[PDB]
């Protein structure tokens, strides 16, 4: 089929939740990706950053395919031999005692505010149901009744309510309100993006991270890093939260836990969080299941074994350097960390032109640009040339 | 490792959420399982009804492999080619206009009452935010605050409110009762199990079925069929529905929708429904997913071509015909259509000796009875004699 036979049988048969730049993709190998007619295209989407590692990296490739022969659900009604070395393994690597196995990052969020409300009652003390999380304008978590709630974008919940209650907002990058919100003791946590990727790559201020970590201890207050987006490398740490050097009390990770070969997820905390949920209260069908988590543990060691962090940090100043050359008049903004980057412009029609000019980019008069941590310099340079002549066609 | 070595480290690094019964399995192919210290077990759990097609089915583990040198994740920011031929395939397979793919049966169950409350207001004319959803007692679709608000099962909801309000429940297989509920002009959706299977395989009177669809149909209310552990021939039927020629408003699939190798979940309806959800209001990483998509067309392809809804049939008469021979003054009750059926009997221990004897079970005072759809008669009727020896060495 031609790409507009694509588009249209979608039309036809698909929910139309999604309005996709109009490019149809059949293969994807490292930073590039291939349409139907053959033509070749930078990623620089990077799936919303889950092919940190590239699309089908052949180490996670071989893993999914040594598993799938042996074994692929066995539910968690009975023990199987790959789960708890996953566990193992991830536990050691962030330095948390215990990881909650799921599937989605939304998932991994509604078990954090299941933690943080089942801690707030059992150990801060809170009477039931007066506990609060507190939350920053412009997050986002996932698309389910509970993330919508605490989502200040109407596009997200207007139409979908009633909405969860217990769930407050300040604004982002914003110590001075995060201070004034955890007065009140029913607060059981404050979850935060360290970087907000689908607001727009909104990077805050150098302290924010360290004064969040303090105000949450100081109030007795769990503090949840949602590094579903910006962990694993992308930003040029291991997570982002590295950078100043602060520890949260529940880390969430997804997306490029798996390459994009398998939707898993992971809730890492302490046991004295996670140990307050109790068996029988919290239940995934897929989560922790052996195929899943012999990819993650492939994904996890590209990571490290091919030094994917310290090449984001390096090809991110080249990126962010070449694209302050770009017209102020035309460019008002750039920012990013690592290869998470942004640039402040319409979008869309930038993006149709780079899409004719071979790279692959969507807006959020935002455009993202966040290619696979395995592309080189001589790659990024080129990319950095179909970006110029993109923006000086106008 | 040893079996007590893989109970005792996911007991150090993994959450508690589960208590599972002690095996610790390391290979599965069609109705069987191998624990590490290599016996073999009949699989009469099928990992909650995901493995119908057995466990590495040949064909699912080979549209795997081919896809996954291909292309395993765009996002739905681009077009690939797979996505919009699954959507064809499903959508003409059940008789619906569209689907919306989302990777876990919670994901299905939340994207539902977001169509139900949308199309409550957009459609029927409800005022924001008066839609109320109702469900039944004994109800299971997920672990999300969403899925546990609308649970009566305290195991699921004590402890974690506040909860999602526009929530009501009513008794399971009432009519009378769904009728007084319908009176409130308010509501937009009742949601419900055809069989309830985590409930311990509660099945409604004959009529029930279409007693709903009547009700709602008559009161304007969407009919939302929870169809992820019942559906895809578990039942003799490609839906549990089709028992009673009952078409509902959502369906829900998820599960063996993927024969245990992707997390792949499905909402299916009509686009007076589906397209109240506009491009932007409904976002999932990994749904819709080419990977995923093949695995799933391959799952659905090996439910028609092997006429696994008819054997589930005829092996589920003989093997409530045996259970029923079991001294009533032991076994109180059996009950289940096709091969989703239980026993009422402590449980755990019957489940140990169960599992001393080769067949893997697991409790939900309710013994569940569900091998895979594979299985022969000859295989049945050893199983059953399994379940004889373990019950009268009581
Ligand atoms: C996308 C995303 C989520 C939700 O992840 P899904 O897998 O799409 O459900 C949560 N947090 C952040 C920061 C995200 O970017
Ligand atoms: C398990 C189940 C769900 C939830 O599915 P997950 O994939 O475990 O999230 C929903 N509905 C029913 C009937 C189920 O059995």
């Amino acid at each position: 089929p031609t790409s507009d036979d694509i588009f249209e049988r979608e039309y036809k048969y698909g929910a139309h939740n999604y309005h996709p730049l109009p490019v149809a993709l059949e293969r994807g190998k490292g930073i590039y990706l291939w349409d139907v007619e053959g033509r070749k295209y930078f990623d620089f989407l990077s799936s919303y950053s889950a092919v940190n590692q590239g699309h089908c990296h052949p180490k996670i490739v071989n893993a999914l395919k040594s598993q799938v022969d042996k074994l692929t659900l066995t539910s968690r009604a009975f023990y199987n031999n790959v789960l708890g070395e996953y566990e193992e393994y991830i536990t050691k690597l962030f330095n948390y005692h215990k990881v909650l196995p799921m599937n989605t990052g939304v998932e991994a969020g509604e078990t954090a505010c299941k933690l943080a409300r089942k801690w707030g009652y059992t150990v801060k003390g809170i009477q039931k149901y007066k506990a609060k999380i507190v939350f920053a304008a412009g997050n986002f978590w996932g698309t389910t009744l509970s993330a919508i709630s605490s989502s200040t974008d109407p596009t997200s919940y207007d139409g979908f309510g009633p909405f969860m209650p217990g769930f407050d907002i300040i604004p982002y990058n914003d110590l001075p309100a995060l201070e004034r919100a955890l007065q009140d003791p029913n607060v059981a946590a404050f979850m935060v993006e360290p970087i907000q990727g689908e607001a727009g790559v909104v990077v805050p201020d150098p302290g924010y991270l360290m004064g969040v970590r303090e105000l949450c201890t100081r109030h007795q207050v769990l503090f949840i890093a949602d590094e579903i987006q910006t962990g694993l490398a992308r930003t040029g740490r291991w997570l982002a939260v590295d950078y100043e050097n602060v520890r949260p009390d529940i880390v969430l990770l997804g997306k490029a836990l798996s390459g994009g070969l398998y939707p898993v997820s992971a809730v890492l905390c302490d046991d004295d969080i996670m140990l307050t949920i109790k068996p029988g209260e919290h239940g995934s069908t897929y989560g922790g299941n052996p195929l899943g988590c012999r990819v993650a543990i492939a994904a996890l060691e590209v990571l490290e074994e091919e030094n994917l962090a310290e090449n984001a940090d390096k090809l991110g100043i080249i990126l962010r350097n070449e694209l302050m050359k770009l017209p102020s008049d035309v460019v008002t903004a750039v920012r990013g960390k690592g290869l998470l980057n942004a640039i402040v412009i319409d979008a869309w029609k930038v993006c149709l032109r780079l899409r004719d000019n071979g790279l692959l980019a969507k807006p959020t008069d935002i455009i993202r640009f966040a290619p696979p941590l395995v592309i080189k310099e001589d790659e990024l340079r080129e990319s950095i040339e179909i970006i110029n002549k993109t923006i000086l066609s106008f």
